[PDB]
């Protein structure tokens, strides 16, 4: 895959006692979940070597806008942000057998991943609201594309054990 110099790739690893959901973030200056992409469901147990692969795709497809491009408007329009938000929440209780957004939520914790110059920053968080996640303290897992597939996927599975 193609990694430009200089550009920074972003993505989520969310985890319930369901599925793990790898998402493509786009954005400039600050990402987010990049919704053009739809979210790969995983079971929990998927081996290492998947997981990697799967976030490294997911790195791969996201985007820099130029600010204030057509593109880059319509990304952080808040009501096209708020349509496809529920969109999401929608399709992954149908997904993943949901009946209420209150049981998707409630056990979901959340990993975002930074790639800039070859470096990986795998971060877990605190799960501090039903539908929000903010950064703890000095827990990130640092790794490169140095790294195989299989050691990223490691990496991945020891942030998401460092959630709260
Ligand atoms: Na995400």
């Amino acid at each position: 895959m193609t990694f430009n110099q200089e550009q920074d790739y972003w993505a989520g690893y969310k985890a319930n006692e369901r599925a793990l959901i790898i998402q493509t973030w786009s954005g400039f200056g600050r990402y987010a979940p990049d919704h053009l992409y739809p979210p790969h469901i995983l079971p929990l147990d998927t081996d290492n070597e998947t997981l990697g692969t799967t976030v490294l795709q997911a790195l791969a497809n996201s985007r820099t806008f130029v600010y204030d491009s057509p593109e880059d408007q319509d990304f952080f329009d808040t009501e096209k942000i708020r349509q496809r938000y529920e969109d999401w929440v929608a399709k992954l209780c149908g997904n993943l057998g949901y009946k209420t957004r209150r049981a998707l939520f409630k056990n979901m914790m959340s990993v975002d991943i930074w790639l800039h110059n070859g470096c990986l920053k795998i971060s877990p968080s605190r799960h501090v609201k039903l539908e929000a996640w903010d950064a703890i303290d000095a827990d990130d897992v640092i790794l490169s594309l140095d790294n195989s597939p299989e050691e990223i996927g490691a990496g991945l599975k020891l942030a998401l054990s460092r959630c709260r």
